[PDB]
């Protein structure tokens, strides 16, 4: 039911420090390839007063590429598909949870979001807008609980230079238990690669790998 | 505008560990006493699989009794009003994030309430639904960034004994900025007074009341 | 063993920032009334390169007032004594571990400590000395694991107003199992009564009570 | 001044849950090559009532390959040398700070190590020797207040199955402002390759390598 190219839609509903927004947007990309692009729409509350960046990785893992000795657990749920969770943790106090249901219809993914960001610093990174992009990542994942988790240090990259650090911490929970893969390394890297002036439209790309340590 | 008797309507839509719910109730109290009740309905996604009681304080600080010398902000906020936020980090790693408005409408205040918990451990007191209800708590309160902020170190009580921990940070925002008071305490004790069977309907009680450290 | 009236002597070992220092003292006070005061000196390390009020709550809780239905652990563990153990996380990443010792010799208290301080951002309030005391704080305790904790939302004043937020943990472990109090509060403040130009000696004063909480 | 083949010698004074310990040892390796052993010997405090797992990676990242365009801060930072400071969040409640410093004396390296733990449940994995040694691990480094840091997401392998979980936070300070390198990453792994049966002597390996992500 993967094919070698696949579209998804994505609908979000999400707050930040009190101000509710929904954007609707659509994507496509090669989920063996590991390569995918998105385009954003800001549908309701726009524009948004706070950085677009916090979101662009809230818009998509089965694109993941992955060695066929790993087994590729958000692939093996599908048809019915999996939801996914998360924790983000910044360093300045932000917090943000989101939930997320990843279904297929007809030969498309569907996407849902919900996003809840609570304590940011009004004069902050993101409530001033002064980040300018992600660093590429790399997340730890493992199987627990009979789910697969990941977890990741990331950093936006701040116009007057440096970097504002946020822990990511994700479950993936399949619809059915699937098989689960041991502990393993995804890398990642999302670009923001156009956009209008206020950020209302907006697209962006992400390529992703899984692999085992290097080491190993 | 805020009468010595007042009511409440409140309505959630939350989720945890990807289960979805809606809620809506009522309530009413004495504001300037420091107490009040609730009744609420499970209005989808019933009956809950998890414990009531992550969700009982989300369901009314606006009731908290305050002695003359100490701003009472969110009493203050009125009659437009505020909004509050919140982060719950539970000691296994449950993390929930909570967005609230509140406003006042012909008399009546309105609440409605967003909720997204997250990393529940699936054999932990929360899924396993193994708690007795909250230790009354004593909230730390200041202000920041013109706003109010709070932080308590809450305590679920277990079935099997002992304690299940869970820290809270509230930041509490005027629509229209109002004025604050400084470093200061506020007791609380929320009981849960009667419910059906499967908790699908629930009555609670809550006391709350603010004061200066007994020091000082 | 102990009287209304107890001196005490304290020496301690600590690092911030890589920086060492050591630091004896002595104090007295009435451990039935809650009240003791203590004066340091900084005898290696001198002076030290950040602020005082970080060490000032490591230098004596058996002269906590108690009343007679809630165990005073602290106290039952005497003659053999109690360890005590603690983190503490600041707002701006910086993080504190600290271990201590108290004992019975010459009629006298006898405390070592040994502490560890990582991460203070080079100009934070800590490294800038930009502190002016403690607020008086409230500490929530209970029973676990056959030893007492506890936990405190702490607050540093700023020189130029507002706060800095630090997080208190604390583990005390009696020598041998004396009796344990149930969920129970302590409040206390902290004073620096006088002090040097470069905080090499210093004195200080506290008061200190447990309770029920006060809707019990 | 850091030849091909270097030795080192290194004494930890340390602390877990209040029982004291003292540890000496000595290593060699070759830095340019990112290999290195130690062997370990307890000398004060033994045996050791807890896992030795965690004190394995307070035993050197001298020996970390590092390609010609990553400024090699740590070798850099010789003769005079370099400290390092730790936190250690484990995912139960235990909380270690170390703090190291990082000499050169008649060709040989000299470490210098105090290590405080606290708030390990005492039916916990460290505390009942649970633990079967880490993971490979992959630190995400960045430059940060004129100094280096780096966070990693490791895991102990349980002995009967599963992971528990640590992250780390180390600030490695160079005596003197050498050079930075930007946003990099280290893979690194640790084997423990013997030990008598009661941990009093012990022999580690380690390899690590620095690098950029791999998709840049």
């Amino acid at each position: 039911v993967i094919k070698e190219f696949m579209r998804f839609k994505v609908r979000m509903e999400g707050s930040v420090n009190g101000h509710e927004f929904e954007i609707e947007g659509e994507g496509e990309g090669r989920p063996y390839e590991g390569t995918q692009t998105a385009k954003l729409k800001v549908t309701k509350g726009g524009p948004l007063p706070f950085a677009w960046d916090i979101l662009s990785p809230q818009f998509s893992k089965v694109y993941v590429k992955h060695p066929a000795d790993i087994p590729d657990y958000k692939k093996l749920s599908f048809p019915e598909g999996f939801k996914w969770e998360r924790v983000m943790n910044f360093e300045d106090g932000g917090v943000v949870t989101v939930t997320q249901d990843s279904s297929l219809q007809d030969g498309c993914f569907i996407y849902k979001v919900k996003f809840i960001g609570v304590n940011f610093p009004s004069d902050g990174p993101v409530m001033q807008k002064k980040t300018m992009g992600w660093e590429p990542s790399t997340e730890r994942l493992y199987p627990r609980d009979g789910v697969l988790k990941g977890e990741i240090h990331k950093a936006l990259k701040l116009k007057d230079g440096g970097h504002y650090l946020v822990e990511f911490k994700s479950i993936y929970m399949a619809k059915k238990p699937v098989q689960l893969p041991g502990y393993y390394y995804v890398d990642s890297k999302l670009d923001i690669t156009s956009h209008n002036e206020d950020y209302t439209i907006v697209e962006q790309y992400e390529r992703a790998e899984g692999r085992h340590h290097l080491f190993l």
